[PDB]
């Protein structure tokens, strides 16, 4: 007698008031861990299209408690670990993001999706036990788009952007697992005359490690600026939790000091300023 979980994807993010179900989903890894956190069904879906009533079965065997652990979008981006049925555990990592040194590969336009399903029970069917149980889960956003300018600042071809981030691992279940930081590809355009732009995607901005924005004289070396981002961000207005789009204003102003250097005096994210210095 067959068995399983039917799980319908959706996303709201917290300050929605309605679920969506995002087109930008076109694949998944949807995993069954049981009572002892142990993998017991691993399955992928090619083809995928988000919908309101569109459910997806996640084949298991065995009565029993489990939650359902879900990914959109996993890619060639990325290098899968073990994943191994019985033995395999949540909290083992699942996925590192490839990387060239402490260079991510360039994942702009790119969506990186996570749900967790509430717990489910499979019931004794020789009982009163259903059929397939079903279930809902809410997909959340990983990647980040995040665009920094820095502003006022003579030869701003001189000086580079670089966002580093321990944020490139994951376990199965939806958790960063630590690691090195890693760099994100900042592709560039000089906009002013004393302005500069770079377009970063990342994977996820949580506190609890390093989310190092900064901005470095390429000539010299000599990083002018460094702040952690979250940190800036939590200090809203600004919620991580609903948003993933962060345009940055970095203010650029020479220093006065005899070091004839220039240094950030104010950091704007999203229309807010965040810190004068």
């Amino acid at each position: 007698c067959p068995r399983g979980v039917y799980v319908n994807f959706y996303s709201q993010t917290e300050c929605a008031e309605n679920p969506s179900y995002p087109a930008e989903v076109a694949r998944l890894n949807v995993y069954a861990f049981d009572k002892d956190g142990i993998l017991r069904s691993a399955n992928v879906f090619e083809d995928v299209q988000l919908s309101a009533a569109k459910e997806w079965l996640i084949p298991l065997e065995k009565d029993g408690l489990y939650t359902i652990f879900a990914w959109g979008n996993i890619d060639d981006h990325y290098n899968i670990g073990e994943i191994k049925i019985g033995e395999t555990t949540k909290q083992q990592v699942l996925m590192r993001l490839k990387q060239d040194g402490k260079w991510a590969t360039n994942i702009d336009g790119t969506t990186l999706w996570y749900a967790t399903s509430p717990v489910v029970e499979l019931k004794n069917m020789e009982d009163g036990a259903d059929q397939y149980i079903h279930t809902r889960a809410n997909l959340r956003e990983y990647t980040n788009r995040v665009t920094v300018s820095v502003d006022s600042l003579p030869h701003p071809e001189n000086y580079e952007i670089k966002l580093a981030s321990s944020n490139g691992s994951y376990r199965f279940d939806g958790t960063v697992a630590k690691a090195d930081s890693t760099y994100y590809p900042g592709e560039t355009k000089v906009v002013g005359d004393s302005t500069c732009r770079a377009f970063f995607t990342t994977l996820k901005l949580e506190s609890g490690h390093e989310n190092t924005l900064s901005v470095t004289h390429k000539p010299t070396g000599r990083e002018i600026f460094r702040t952690d981002l979250v940190g800036a961000i939590l200090s809203q207005n600004i919620n991580l939790r609903c948003i993933n789009d962060f345009d940055i204003r970095l203010v650029a102003h020479h220093c006065n000091c005899p070091d004839d250097t220039y240094v950030v005096v104010q950091i704007w994210i999203n229309g807010w300023l965040i810190h004068s210095y």
